[PDB]
């Protein structure tokens, strides 16, 4: 899109990208398509967290355990698919979803703490209430799994995205795709290897001893980690590469994430290239006109 | 909202809905929020199927079996996340994702059959190529599972959404949520029933003999059916109730699904009430003056 004046501003900047590899251009294109939403979500989560802390809500609302008040996981369950009612509740405009009069009288005055918040702040806070418990739980489980993986020495033979003495965690995740129950049974010593020969089988078999005595919850977290960490590590590495290119080449001078300046925001670019990442890459190579 | 002239047109029509239950109003609200997209998707899929059939593509492309050409399932895998490229290929603008030069020369002239299609028709055709194999496979598995359920007599004690001699399929689906592996093990006779008292357990235990002789694939289809059919039947029942209300009360005289007439399209209404279904229900019962 755009007219000739804007075209002439951006066209020279494509020279900054000469000599980038196809992998770097893919990483950069991914970053352009996805960073504005990630930045906006982080900014709103930070606003919500600051309100939640400042108003004292955590005194009675822990993420995944009940105290004087219900956990945020339980609140999220009560308002599943009903975020607009959660916002109305926080404004004092809807009754409690359940409970009796004693609990109602505990929570009712605390709604005073939210008077004078803007609609955008209430929206961010409602988003946070609906989502933070699952995010906290997933981080707790991943930390448990990472600690087991390190303490038992699995990484010596299992890197995230490269083969060594053993297969990469990416290859393991491929072998167990949609078969997490079988991965847990394998880690318990209850199923044979998915493939390979006897030599590889003999290397890995004694290492299963390192997992005896783990609880079912620990094995579940470890299995989740094995299935998911390679892609998470690869995405982080690619985003770091892209961010470094974006900074080094000066693109941020005209492209903020969610505000227009000399150039369009990255959110507006992402909308222009929605479902057309192949075209974004070709544009970055100087091979396609402005949208 | 809308103004005085428009509000005066619609306001009397809410009298049509006096006498509806809360459940009927919920079904009607769901229908208003979802029917325009459902109808649009059905129209697009019908257009794509007609093109695929009339241009002869099926002669070499079966849904889930290779013949002269790759199966639609294989094409869908190759173009996963690359729909824009699929459309460009169908337009004659991109070479083949692989294969030898001989197979490339077989397919290349067939693209002239797509000359004259609109961008919208090509998008519908690409959608169809990406989705139809999975859709056909799911329908085949559900038909197999329904036939087993009916021929083995399970419905004598298991209705979809009401308890009889045995629990409803909705209650079974709740008990096995996220535990389909355990449901398959149970159907095989390998896990003694969780616990409804020894009397209830002894009613169901002999019926597991009905399933001896099923393949693993048939048991998986049956387990899928048990987990999903109650919600599917409930949604169909609610949609049928809502469609009948919408037709009998005359709402379609002014509300078409995807085009504006005297009143806004159902697509516009759905966008206005996105995430605000509770406000839509209150509007329909006349308990909430109009925007
Ligand atoms: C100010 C001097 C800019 C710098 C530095 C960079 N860009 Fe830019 N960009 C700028 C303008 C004024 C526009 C709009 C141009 C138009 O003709 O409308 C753009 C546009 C883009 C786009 C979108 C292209 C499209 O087809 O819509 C992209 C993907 C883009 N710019 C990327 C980009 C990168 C990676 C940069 C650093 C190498 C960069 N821009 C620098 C202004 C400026
Ligand atoms: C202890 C003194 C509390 C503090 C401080 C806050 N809340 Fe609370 N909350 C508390 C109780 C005992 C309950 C249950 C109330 C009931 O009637 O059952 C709640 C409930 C909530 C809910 C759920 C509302 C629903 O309809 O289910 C929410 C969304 C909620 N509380 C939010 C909230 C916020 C944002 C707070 C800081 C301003 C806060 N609470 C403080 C107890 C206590
Ligand atoms: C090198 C001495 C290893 C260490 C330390 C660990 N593993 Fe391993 N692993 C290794 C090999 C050579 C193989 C291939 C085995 C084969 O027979 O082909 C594996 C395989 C796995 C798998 C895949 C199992 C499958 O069925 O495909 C998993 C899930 C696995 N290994 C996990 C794992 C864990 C959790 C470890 C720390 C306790 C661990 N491995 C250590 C080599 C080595
Ligand atoms: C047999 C005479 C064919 C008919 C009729 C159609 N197609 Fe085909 N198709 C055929 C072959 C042998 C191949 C593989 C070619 C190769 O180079 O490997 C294909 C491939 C496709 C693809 C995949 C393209 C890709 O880049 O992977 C698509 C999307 C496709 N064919 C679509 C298609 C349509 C829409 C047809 C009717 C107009 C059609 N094909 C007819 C063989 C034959
Ligand atoms: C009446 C004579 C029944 C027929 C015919 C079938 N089932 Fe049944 N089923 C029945 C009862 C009374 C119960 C509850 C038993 C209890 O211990 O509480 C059940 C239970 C099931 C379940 C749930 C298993 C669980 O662990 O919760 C399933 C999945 C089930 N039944 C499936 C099923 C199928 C597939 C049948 C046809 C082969 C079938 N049942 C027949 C009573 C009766
Ligand atoms: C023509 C005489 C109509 C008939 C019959 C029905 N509706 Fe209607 N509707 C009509 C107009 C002109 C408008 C716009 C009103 C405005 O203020 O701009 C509407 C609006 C609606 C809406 C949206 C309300 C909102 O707040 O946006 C809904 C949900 C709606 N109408 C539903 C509806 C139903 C269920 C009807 C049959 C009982 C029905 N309408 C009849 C015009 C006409």
């Amino acid at each position: 899109g755009g007219g000739p004046a804007k075209e002439a501003i951006m066209k020279p900047q494509l020279t900054m990208l000469k000599g980038l590899s196809d992998a770097e251009l893919k990483a950069l294109a991914d970053f352009i398509l996805r960073i504005a939403k990630q930045a906006q979500e982080k900014q709103q989560q930070d606003v919500a967290k600051a309100i939640f802390q400042q108003k004292g809500c955590g005194s009675c609302h822990q993420a995944n355990v009940d105290t004087v008040g219900p956990s945020l996981a339980k609140i999220a369950q009560a308002y599943a698919g009903k975020e607009d009612q959660l916002i109305k509740f926080l404004k004092g405009e809807l009754p409690e979803t359940g409970g009796g009069p004693a609990k109602e009288a505990i929570m009712k005055p605390q709604l005073t703490m939210l008077k004078g918040l803007s609609d955008a702040e209430l929206k961010a806070l409602a988003d946070f209430i609906l989502r933070i418990a699952k995010q906290a739980q997933e981080k707790q489980q991943q930390d448990v799994a990472k600690a087991i993986f390190q303490q038992k020495g699995c990484g010596s033979c299992h890197q995230a995205n490269v083969d060594t003495v053993g297969p990469s965690l990416a290859k393991i995740a491929q072998a167990y795709a949609g078969k997490e129950d079988q991965l847990i049974k394998f880690l318990k010593g209850e199923l044979p290897e998915t493939g390979g020969g006897p030599a590889k089988e003999a290397i890995m078999k004694p290492q299963l001893t390192m997992l005896k005595g783990l609880s079912d919850a620990e094995l579940k977290a470890l299995a989740d980690f094995i299935l998911r960490i390679a892609k998470q590590a690869q995405e982080k590495q690619q985003q770091d590469v892209a961010k470094a290119i974006f900074q080094q080449k000066g693109c941020g001078s005209c492209h903020q994430a969610n505000v227009d300046t000399v150039g369009p925001s990255l959110a507006k670019i992402a909308q222009a290239y929605a479902g057309k990442e192949d075209q974004l890459i070709k544009f970055l190579k100087g091979e396609l006109p402005e949208t």
